[PDB]
């Protein structure tokens, strides 16, 4: 049975006007910004952009990449695609 979210849990992660889109959950670093309450860091693949999502827009890969993880057009997707399966814990820094 589902446990919470928690930092490195891999996802593909909905917002407005893009596709599911695969992302991991950040830790928050020493000196680094928190997300709001119910919020957190969510790390977009390829385009390396952070936004703070709730778990309404979050769904967990293994479960959801039959679905989500098939090529798409928009800029940095293919490479995103790319690091969730092959190096999804790396520094992206």
């Amino acid at each position: 049975m589902p446990h919470a979210f928690k930092p490195g849990d891999l996802v593909f992660a909905k917002m407005k006007g893009y596709p599911h889109w695969p992302a991991r959950i950040d830790d928050i670093a020493d000196g680094a910004v928190k997300p709001p309450p119910n919020k957190y860091p969510i790390f977009f693949f390829g385009t390396h952009e952070t936004a703070f999502l709730g778990p309404k827009d979050l769904f967990p890969y293994d479960k959801s990449k039959d679905k989500y993880g098939k090529p798409n057009k928009r800029k940095g997707f293919n490479e995103g695609l790319w690091e969730i399966q092959n190096n999804p814990h790396a520094s992206y820094s």
